[PDB]
């Protein structure tokens, strides 16, 4: 039988969103620093569990393994980053997601326009937002502790949703699901995954698997 799920659609900060028009409309170089800014909110939150977990063990019932895996789809043309860090409830998720200014923003941008190198990003807090240099779409898909598990998905334009997801739970933490947009497939690659995180993610406490779909 028909199933009904509620959606809320939010619009972005005005400054976020300037920020995504100015990552998406303007041409970057050292686009690759993506997946360094992505990898950095995943060990921020695999820290985050594992402090926690030092006063309330019970906080790691929901899965023990602290790591981040990396799953590249050449099918659908989707790189995916899940950690099983903390994970984001409603609040951290509307909050850190877009609604809320970043004190960086500002300044990043009138940095970016006087021809700042785009891997400057992390140094203002708005890192998350490199994903729209090489995606068309994000979906984010978070599972914290004693909530429900969400799902987030911005095309940029100015928008984005937030839903329960009904789909396949996660026991703890965040997925990253970056739909690449059609010039920027070489991050589905296994040998051009292996040289960033080499050349970006090299000082990462928490161990990081690869998993390649047989060609
Ligand atoms: C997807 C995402 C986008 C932005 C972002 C953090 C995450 C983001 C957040 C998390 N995990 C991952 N992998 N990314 S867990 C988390 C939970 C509450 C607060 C957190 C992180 O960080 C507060 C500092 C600002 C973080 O900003």
């Amino acid at each position: 039988p028909m199933e009904e799920e509620e959606v809320e659609t939010f619009a972005f900060q005005a400054e976020i969103a300037q920020l995504m028009s100015l990552i998406i409309n303007t041409f970057y170089s050292n686009k690759e620093i993506f997946l360094r800014e992505l990898i950095s909110n995943s060990s921020d939150a695999l820290d985050k569990i594992r402090y926690e977990s030092l006063t309330d063990p019970s906080k790691l019932d929901s899965g023990k393994e602290l790591h981040i895996n990396l799953i590249p789809n050449k099918q659908d043309r989707t790189l995916t980053i899940v950690d099983t860090g903390i994970g984001m409830t409603k609040a951290d998720l509307i909050n850190n997601l877009g609604t809320i200014a970043k004190s960086g923003t500002k300044a990043f941008m009138e940095a970016l326009q006087a021809g700042a190198d785009i891997s400057m990003i992390g140094q203002f807090g708005v890192g998350f937002y490199s994903a729209y240099l090489v995606a068309e779409k994000v979906t984010v898909i978070t599972k914290h502790n004693d909530d429900e598990q969400y799902a987030w998905e911005s095309s940029a334009g100015g928008s984005f949703t937030v839903r329960t997801d009904t789909g396949e739970p996660m026991g703890r933490g965040t997925k990253v699901i970056l739909h690449l947009k059609e010039d920027q497939t070489e991050y589905l690659e296994e040998r051009r995954i292996k040289e960033i995180v080499k050349k970006h993610s090299q000082f990462i406490g928490y161990p990081i698997t690869l998993f390649v779909e047989k060609e």
